[PDB]
């Protein structure tokens, strides 16, 4: 009953403005950004995480339609054999949660909607 | 006129004993002790890193005979490739660096023998 559309965006610094673009079309009760932010080890990485963060909180606020994040920063992944596998298995836990969450808000805001 | 032999050992912590049983034979005007300690990201790596410079000092401190030590820490690496070629230029300068140091070190020692 439920109809998922995929979209493709470079970076995680693209998602905040395509979230918007696609709220104000009505046509999605709910959104979900998905980025996986790193520290690679040559340049600091918190800014851009904080910058994406705060930009799909504040299109949530603006547009009045829920988004979902799966916009996740690991303390330490140093692209080894070990780091690879434990984040690739870990992510089908994430998507998961990802999906209960979006039902139980879109459920939970048609109801208070009267 | 100078000769250079090379000793093989595990990691970094199995230095210092090998440098004490080395130094009692006489034999040898000095020893140079080289390893990369990095951060894996799984487990604290400062611990060996300090035991092992501590137990080099201890070692030359109890011997007289001088004790070089290549044993490098870097801030980061996280085994891409950009951090691979790196320290892989970077290591010839510093073998360049501790020749000198041991050639120069060997000959203060021999003039204040008197």
């Amino acid at each position: 009953s439920v109809e998922v559309e995929i979209f493709d965006v470079p970076g995680a610094y693209e998602i905040p403005l395509h979230a918007k673009t696609l709220a104000r079309t009505g046509r999605y009760a709910a959104i979900v950004g998905a980025a996986f932010v790193i520290d690679g080890g040559i340049y600091r990485h918190d800014f851009v995480a904080t910058a994406v963060i705060n930009g799909m909180m504040q299109v949530q606020l603006e547009t009045e339609v829920p988004v979902l994040s799966v916009v996740l920063t690991p303390h330490h992944f140093h692209e080894s054999k070990e780091h690879h596998d434990f984040f690739h298995a870990h992510f089908k836990v994430k998507g998961v949660e990802a999906a209960h969450a979006a039902l139980q808000i879109v459920s939970e805001r048609s109801r208070i909607a009267a």
